[PDB]
């Protein structure tokens, strides 16, 4: 069996990964889920967000599935368990697909994960505050490698977005960015991150592989949401060389935890990622979601009525008609 | 009388200014003009995108208008024009107005423009590239004060934009945004950078005056620019505190240069940002601008067939009308 460790996180972050385990297991009986606690209680408890020991086993894993996570500004010393285990587990290139979901088309942004504005190296000291963003050759060049098998895997073409004309970082960001391309024979078209805002949000389906740094794809992959109607349908993957993490976009919604309304599309598409990256196919998973939402009532951040659970079911549904296909 | 130094640029650079200096010439007698070249042709003949003695008589004169300025990508040792002249006149607050020209709805957006990312820290040493993002007191402190002013102003308050949750630079300017608006009785919401970009689409119109680091206001401003249609009607001052400067925040737009189709909008509008500056009225270009587009054709970007040239001329009407009620 494939050994996959689930992390529910807090607020509703529980109800969209009951329901993303739940097709799963509608999908393949070939994984076995081990669960996980994390997030604030953890750290009160323990020191961290994840405990050392979990850690451990989640690291040797073949993947993992994350709901979200409510990280309180007002919490001293107190970590992000995304942030926290992104670095851990060297998961150094973010995947995250806005779909479309009646037409299919995608938006398709690869973040880099491990540095930049997200490195870590900050300080004050006399009123003075810094913060170093950091690019290095080796994490500009693997997640340059890693966005041109994207491009290649959908005969497509690269936008590299950035600021090179006032940040020394990315300047060298774009030439490792152009070599490799120019290695594996890709188009990389340059976007400046203030103009392609207005790009994104008006010419949305025109990009191809979008690529950037962390922080600046950080941005890019929430504004991009506006083209899915809700934040609550986007996956996720975040990718490392030994092993990924699966989880969706949005976040805890503490607002609405418990009142059984959430959005599992995100958590769910973000199952399918996890097939595909242990060679299960996800294939069913989107074919199911797209198969639903033709007809079905979705929930209230996309303006329906639908319940989780209205939702989560009727996805079911459409995957074990779509079973008997293998064909 | 005023003495404002112009200065044109390259691109519709020229265009557009020469349809804002005339609409100034129709409100007021009050200011003599002088321009200056500055762009890639000075740097190419003086090593300066501006030459020293013309840098002198602009930071003696009352205002700078600005029209823009094409800053090449692959030209060695050039930096930007507006980029340069922000740090020799000392313009450490960007204000960017983003308006609803039918409704007279506002997005106001006050950017720090001194330092951030913008300070220019920045080195490449054994594949590692670095750039200081820096937040200073001073700087957090007149740039939270001035967006207290703009608060107060309008009887509205702050919205401060930031990542503090990953940004140590972004908790310490937070805190100074904070106290700030404490001492003067403005409230500050907090919002977050990559989030806010959705309500920036979705709810634009709800956030009073937005304050930002230097860099996430460039992008944030863009990103404003859809609900106005066009980025080219949009005007901004940036301020420092013996001096002023106001360009459109659009760009050269070089290849549309030279065909008579460019929106003077942004210019003429910043014109009237001028003209508060110096204690003149501005109002009335405002009132001519928004009278002119209740019926008048206007530029191709806002989907009309107009000529710059039509514009110009229908404001320069409106404002003609509009003297004869000083009452
Ligand atoms: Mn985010
Ligand atoms: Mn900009």
């Amino acid at each position: 069996m494939y050994r996959v460790a689930v992390i529910p996180g807090d607020g509703i972050g529980p109800e969209v990964i009951d329901g993303a385990v739940r097709v799963l297991k509608a999908v393949t009986g070939r994984v076995r889920f081990e669960y996980y606690e994390g997030g604030v209680d953890v750290f009160q408890e323990c020191g961290s967000p994840i405990r050392e020991e979990d850690l451990e086993e989640i690291r040797r894993s073949d993947a993992v599935l994350f709901g979200a996570t409510t990280t309180p500004f007002d919490l001293p010393g107190y970590r992000s368990l995304i942030l926290t285990l992104r670095k851990e587990l060297g998961l150094y290139a973010n995947l995250r697909i806005i779909p479309d979901l009646r037409t299919g088309r995608e938006i398709v942004i690869v973040r880099e994960n491990s540095e930049g504005l997200y490195f870590g190296i900050g300080a004050v000291v006399n009123g003075r505050a810094v913060d170093v963003r950091l690019i290095t050759r080796e994490g500009a060049e693997r997640i340059a490698r890693f966005a041109v098998e994207q491009a290649k895997a959908r005969g497509s073409f690269i936008t590299f977005v950035h600021k090179a004309n006032v940040l020394t970082g990315d300047k060298f960001f774009r030439r490792i960015v152009r070599e490799v391309a120019g290695e594996e024979g890709v188009e990389v078209r340059d976007a400046i991150i203030d103009s392609f805002t207005i790009k994104l949000v008006r010419n949305p389906w025109e990009h191809g592989v979008i690529l950037s740094e962390n922080l600046f794809g950080d941005i890019l992959s929430d504004l991009a949401t506006v083209h899915a109607g809700s934040i609550g349908i986007v996956p996720s993957g975040n990718y490392g060389d030994g092993i990924a993490l699966f989880e969706p976009v949005h976040g805890s919604a503490p607002d609405i935890a418990g009142k059984g309304i959430a959005n599992p599309i995100g958590a769910i598409l973000s199952g399918a990622m996890l097939l595909d990256y242990l060679g299960l196919d996800g294939s069913l998973i989107r074919a199911a979601v797209r198969g639903y939402v033709v007809n079905g009532e979705l929930t209230p951040d996309m303006g329906g009525r639908a319940r989780t659970e209205d939702v989560v079911r009727g996805i079911i549904g459409e995957i074990e008609d779509l079973l008997s296909m293998d064909e």
